[PDB]
């Protein structure tokens, strides 16, 4: 179940009924324990809901958690690194797919260090048409006061020794 280092693997995002959200065909694996998957894409078919298809423009490095209701998506842009960083189920892997559940609630993290919590509005909205559980609204909301702690420390996928390593890595094995 834990995905190997040069895997391409598929990445399925659900909303908590259980709809596929978004599907990325296409990610490199660059580190796979237990509680940590690292990978890396760069031109990733990329399927929403409805079927539509697009194509990532530019390289990422993906970090997944089994131990945290988010995950972290970090994007190199022309004026330096962005993160975007889904509130989340922990993630599974099967041979289909590393799995999670997508919690609408979303932080954008800019290249300055500010950070944004989006989609507020989602979040409420689908909360009450899908009947989130208080419990996951509980850890939905501890997650996000500690993914704004990671993001002010620079731990974890914020770190820029990091992005240094994954980055570099990537570049190699691509
Ligand atoms: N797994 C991923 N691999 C590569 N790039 C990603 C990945 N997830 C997100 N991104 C990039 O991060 C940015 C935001 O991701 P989106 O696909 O917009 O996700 P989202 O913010 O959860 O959207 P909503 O709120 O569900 S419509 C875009 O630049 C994406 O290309
Ligand atoms: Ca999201
Ligand atoms: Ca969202």
């Amino acid at each position: 179940s834990i995905p190997k280092e040069g895997e391409n693997i598929k990445i399925q995002s659900y909303k908590h009924d259980g709809k596929i959200h978004r599907v990325w065909s296409e990610t490199t694996i660059l580190k796979g324990t237990d509680h940590v998957v690292i990978g890396g894409n760069d031109h990733t078919l990329v399927t929403e809901s409805d079927g539509r298809t697009w194509i990532t423009r530019e390289p990422a490095i993906v970090y997944f958690h089994s131990e945290y209701w988010f995950n972290v998506i970090c994007m190199f842009r022309e004026d330096g690194i962005y993160y975007y960083c889904n509130l989340s189920s922990p993630f599974v892997c099967d041979e289909e797919a590393l799995k999670y559940i997508d919690y609408d609630l979303d932080i954008k993290v800019y290249p300055n260090g500010k950070y944004h919590l989006l989609d507020e509005d989602e979040y409420e909205q689908h909360m009450n048409q899908m009947n989130y559980p208080h419990d996951i609204d509980i850890i939905l909301r501890r997650n996000v006061d500690i993914l704004q702690q990671w993001i002010e420390q620079k731990k974890g996928p914020f770190a820029p020794d990091f992005i240094k390593v994954w980055k570099e890595r990537y570049k190699k094995i691509r």
